[PDB]
DNA sequence: TTTTTTTGCCCGGG
DNA sequence: CTGTGAGCTTAGCGTTAGAGTAGGTTTTTTTGCCCG
């Protein structure tokens, strides 16, 4: 039977599927499930079109094995914002049973360590760096499945080859002493051309199926010429609205459904693009009760409470915003901050939106259905579009129930014809192995974290033992040089020190650098970087000032931002003495900067690839240290040029690799400078203690101020008013750290003026001034705050 | 009545004093306790000569206000020793009553916060601390007594003047107090002049007496005859066993009293001649047996224990005492070290040795009572001998039951008759106040100090206050210049951030900088140097070793040492570049080594005042660097000059010093630094824990290259016996930090080829063979210990 | 001409 | 590498910037102390 309830479900997560308004299976969620060894614990693998309950299977799966059995189930998602979804989501469906769930994703980890879970849901790296804890604990006993989504992502080569390194250790580990199946593995795919291969790779059962709830049609229009897939000609396109200056008509694609009050979604090649093209139709949109076709409706006073929400958002209501947002259009891109992002999805998920414009941040990692789709080129960033990338962007199309019919158009030049068929007749390329390497290439950084994992994780001490792993790889599934390729990694691994070459046959063992790199779950080419900048701050150390601690701690990235050489060249020499200081140590030099804003950018080798290093580091460390320096963010937008969804991206990052840093110096061993760092981890903490936000009201306090004067008297503004003017003076004189206004003797006084400006206030004032100044403001706000 | 159990003491203490002493007072003793109002709580200065009876006034004086007044009294004493001893005494004598004495001195401390002490017996330095302790935290009416030993101390520019200091704080607390008393002053003295006027300043009672239990015959001996201390000549000598060795006939001036079963102590002016003339003695008693007034009795039963007892000490029998202590002749002074000279203290005090030769560590801190004392010399060092100093060391002659007189004889030429003379029929120089200026001359550093310490309490806010405060210095007794002293020295402190000025006339604060040098007890004078070199060492901070953090918590000196500058010379030109740079890093500089050579001895400004003062402070770091680097102290002594005497007291000076400065880092807020501080003092320990110091003996293995196999579990030499050298081997490779052997770029070759050589053992060996030889070792000896 | 002795601070395990 | 729109704000016109995404340990509220 088809009807859920007939599968003998316990009756809470039954109840919690009708609550959640899914009764039936769809026929190939009971064909999946009716496999016959599948529900006897055999590996599977099914791929169906993303939504339309594809998660239903392995969710079923998850709750009978973990019923059956007591043993821990592992889910493993791509993104964190769909774990926190499917972990809020899961917790509502079993929480009732009284199993445990929870995850690790983001920031955001269990209440209470691993043995307390039932269910955990993680990201990739999440879910690699749990299995290394595991083997390490020798607990791998505790893990009983293993869901994989996603599981086509085995040949990203950046992240999700992780995906294939982690179940090739679970494989193995398992696979050494069961030579009833113990760890169930469930992975979900694409329809890829040689999925049985994956499924005979994990000896798996294998579902496919083309079912989805609402049928796509794809569609390319060509000048006025509207192809359907087959290329039969469905119409010439006839323009509702004539818009200047545009030869594709964007516009009218959009207007001739908003007619019928269907949504629209419209993928763009760039956040330039999108901010365009959602001007251009909210413009449009905007003359229509001027010049009128049938009418819009937008139930504007509900737009109203969206556009007032961005308004007390701390980021401000966004410029282009104000003009699109009161008719319904929004724009949505990386650029944005993650609460203005929450903010137009929502307005779009309650149809309050109807146009939205976005780049492939609604491709990827945020489920937001619209009838119609649209991509507005073939061509991205100077590359034509990934199949992979296209197949999930139409996919979008179709509200379940909603919709009769889910439509997408590709937008195309005649002169890019053949470009754009060639997406929708062409298919997804073959999943491939990023440990495969080429003939005649270096052994691949996939291969050699592969084999780091198992020697430092205390597994498969010997080559006897890693050729017995390397076998069970997806590598080898797929090649049924190869055989030298282990032993090119050892010899990679030996020669920059992760690894020990115990003799007598050889055995290898982690060394610190192993078990550091391991531990922090970096990649052995990230601590050929962190270790070369840490062990160089062993050798001389800035202690006076926090950048010579934030260049340790700032993230690693390549092209974070474009960086203005010339505004970085200008601002470090502006830089003060004190921190010019930390510049000399760390290893910024006037001659690579000169080059910089002089030249091309230059090409690397051995020693110019971690000098270019070293700035692009640096750069990211003045930017960190603003945030901490209490630089309000409109600035540093302007001062570096970053945007401010990218300074959220390093403000995440940043106060991680603080923790990652940390256990890098314990398994190094080098307890003081981890004490040092375990310190400053305290400080990379941005969140606000708005208990604090009254003091903040006064505009001469920074929030060490605030909270200096709410450590130190406890004081509300409403007592700021009432206080003495010479006691506000103690109390800010005697809280900072000492810095002497004198000189020393052998100093130069460019040093002795700034330890004296880093006790100015505004640079421009003094505690004896400053102290009144604050005591007045305070009795102007109690003045107000009391009207 | 003279028979204590009248007084109504505890029958515990009283038959502890039967078990101890004597039953009866002695005459005086019942004068000074019945001073009419000594016993109501008036305050009290008295002497009495050389410790005859002494302190048992003062001891009884104690004992009636603690158990009825119930109040906790503070013990003030002028070196550990004399502190040490008395705390037992005290404890000993008083604890059946249940009177909590513990106390403060060196780095013994009680187990408990003051409030659990009833006697808190203190050194001087110690004393003026808890003083500023119970300031700053207002604890200051928990004092209910002070007693005071070796008052005439005041006049010292050195020490002791923090006597007057902490009296003047009692006495200025006091009268802000009281503007029968809040705390009894008992002050003891030697019999100066103008006492009445050190009893006047506490408004206390006074007495005096020459009274001895055995009386001194001074003497002084002139061209082979004898003159009284009247002048009367007692007779012409009668030199027996008379030899060329020394003209002077020392060894007849000894040997004459021998005869009577009565000892010899005999004052040189310096180690190296009294360490000699005890040779010169000993080889007469050998001259008397090999070649025999009797021969002298060896009593040989008990020496052929005590010389062997030297042998069991970590430096052996000295090779001197090898020469002189089979003859019951001995030597001792502060060149020996600490456990060597408390063997001889014993040795003497059972009268096993009969001639000891000291320098002036006799004279002050211990009491060997011997009937004849004799002086080499009326010069000391490059000076007549000071008669605070004479009058102390003839004090020795009397012990009150095993000889009837005490006698004394300084030896003088026939030439400069008059130096002695003037040592004979001398008195001592009335005590004045150090606080005194010269008209002429800058303000004194002891009343900078003396200021600062009142306003960092803030119990003196104002210049009328600190007028009104030093109106109860004992300066101001001596002086019935003080108008320009008191403000000369708040601007000194000004000039130098000790203090902070504010209106509402001006009123002053402590910096960080005043709390730091209160809290660390540092002298004023002493923190231009070492907050200088903290300033210095916030930039630039090598953490790749401890001769950084060593040059930061090293003890500071006033020639510690004579420094041999070729010798500083020739290590600085050699150590490590990772040690060289931290030379740089702190200001040692060739140029100024070359001039050192060059010339000892220069004019000077205060550029020249640090660099005269880095490079000795530095010196002293090398020398704790080889401490804990475990070098052989043979090879230090000869390595820098230092000899073992001093490179104990190092050891306890250095474990002070990074103690001090946590807390002047701490309250500076300077917390990064503080929290590196924090982490080497436990590193400072020269000690051996409960279960390791019977295994670190073994296999050539260093403390902590022992104590790591100890940290895998208890293990003994059985058990490294069996160890496997691999396993051994990994275990070794898992003790040690990470030190990378790869040179980085941008780097020098000998600054890598250090961390090459930071790896090995030591004849430098690997793990491959030490770990090996390490259990070859072991059961080598082991086949030695199993028989 | 080389050359005497002395002293400071904090808190642990439970 | 390959590619294009709208790019700057000069004045009406030329030619350039450009997607989105992830890691770590430790893990809650309060005065006073006593013993090796």
């Amino acid at each position: 039977k088809l009807l859920l309830a007939n599968w003998g479900l316990p009756k809470a997560v039954l109840e919690k599927y009708h609550s959640f308004g899914v009764k039936k299976m769809f026929e190939w969620q009971a064909e999946c499930l009716l496999l016959g060894q599948v529900l006897e614990g055999k590996n599977l693998v099914y791929s169906a079109p993303t939504s339309a309950g594809k998660t239903l299977v392995a969710e079923l799966l998850i709750l009978k094995r973990v019923l059956e059995m007591r043993k821990k189930a592992l889910f493993i998602l791509p993104f964190v914002s769909v774990a926190k979804e499917k972990k809020y989501y899961l917790q509502s469906l079993f929480q009732e049973v009284g199993i445990k769930v929870d995850g690790y994703m983001g920031s955001t980890s269990p209440s209470r360590h691993f043995s307390s879970l039932d269910i955990a849901v993680c990201t990739i790296e999440r879910a690699n760096g749990l299995i290394n804890r595991l083997i390490e604990e020798n607990k791998m006993d505790l893990l009983g499945m293993v869901v994989v989504d996603e599981l086509h992502m085995l040949g990203d080569s950046h992240r999700g080859y992780l995906l294939e390194l982690l179940l090739t250790k679970i494989c193995y580990i398992t696979r050494k002493s069961a030579s009833s199946n113990a760890v169930q593995i469930v992975g979900m795919s694409a329809t890829l051309p040689n999925l049985e291969l994956v499924a005979s790779w994990l000896n798996a059962e294998l579902y496919h199926t083309d079912f989805r709830p609402v049928p796509l049609l794809e569609s390319v229009k060509v000048g006025n010429s509207i192809y359907d897939s087959s290329m039969k000609l469905v119409r010439e396109f006839e323009p509702m609205l004539q818009v200047k200056g545009d030869e594709d008509h964007v516009v009218s694609l959009c207007y001739e459904t908003i007619c019928d009050n269907h949504s629209v979604l419209l993928f763009c090649p760039s956040k330039k693009w999108c901010e365009k093209l959602a001007d251009i139709i909210a413009r449009e949109f905007y003359n229509l009760h001027h010049q009128a076709c049938p009418p819009v409706i937008l139930e504007q006073k509900e737009l109203l409470e969206v556009m007032d929400q961005l308004r007390r958002l701390p980021s401000g209501l966004d410029s282009v915003l104000q003009k699109t947002v009161p008719w319904g259009v929004a724009f949505h891109h990386a650029g944005l901050t993650f609460e203005e992002r929450d903010i137009i999805e929502g307005a779009f998920r309650q149809g309050l939106i109807r146009v939205l414009a976005a780049t492939s941040t609604l491709s990827s990692g945020v489920n937001l259905p619209a009838r119609r789709v649209i991509i507005r080129t073939p061509i991205f960033g100077g590359r034509p579009l990934d199949i992979l990338t296209y197949k999930q962007m139409v996919g979008r199309a179709g509200r379940k129930g909603v919709d009769t019919v889910g439509e997408s158009i590709l937008i195309c030049k005649n002169s890019e014809k053949s470009k754009g068929i060639a997406l929708l007749q062409g298919s997804l390329k073959p999943v491939r192995s990023c440990l495969q390497r080429r003939e005649g290439e270096e052994v691949t950084g996939s291969m050699i974290r592969a084999i780091l994992e198992i020697i430092v994780g205390g597994v498969a001490s010997t080559s006897q033992d890693m050729h017995t792993y390397a076998a069970c790889t997806f590598l080898a599934a797929s090649m049924k040089v190869q055989l030298g390729a282990i032993e090119a990694c050892v010899m990679w691994l030996l020669e920059n020190e992760f690894i020990q070459s115990t003799e007598a046959g050889k055995v290898y063992h982690p060394t610190h650098l192993g078990s550091a790199t391991l531990s922090s779950s970096l990649s052995p080419a990230d601590t050929l970087d962190i270790f070369a900048d840490l062990q160089r701050a062993m050798k001389g150390f800035v202690l006076e000032n926090d950048l010579h601690i934030l260049y340790l701690v700032t993230p690693m990235f390549e092209d974070w931002t474009t960086i203005d050489w010339y505004r970085f060249f200008c601002l470090w020499e502006k830089l003060p003495t004190s921190m010019k200081r930390v510049a000399e140590l760390v290893g910024v030099e006037e001659g690579f900067l000169a080059r910089c804003v002089k030249g091309k950018v230059v090409a690397r080798t051995e020693r110019q690839h971690r000098q270019m290093a070293i700035h692009k580091r640096f750069f990211t460390s003045l930017v960190l240290l603003d945030l901490i320096s209490e630089v309000p963010l409109r600035e540093i937008n302007q001062k570096y040029g970053c945007n401010r969804g990218q300074i959220q991206s390093l403000q995440q990052s940043a106060a991680v690799y603080a923790g990652m840093i940390t256990v890098f110096s314990n398994r190094l061993g080098w307890h003081n400078m981890e004490l040092l760092l375990s310190q400053f981890q305290k400080r990379l903490t941005f969140g606000i203690q708005r208990e604090l936000c009254d003091l903040v009201r006064v505009s001469l306090l920074n929030a060490q101020r605030a909270r200096v004067l709410y450590a130190s008297g406890f004081h509300t503004v409403a007592d700021l008013a009432r206080a003495n003017i010479v006691e506000v003076e103690v109390i800010l004189k005697n809280a900072v750290p000492f810095k002497s206004a004198r000189k020393a003797v052998d100093e130069e006084e460019e040093a002795v003026e700034e330890r004296r400006n880093m006790r100015t206030i505004w640079k421009g004032l003094t505690e004896r001034e400053a102290a009144a100044l604050i005591v007045e403001e305070a009795r102007m706000i109690l003045q107000q705050d009391l009207v």
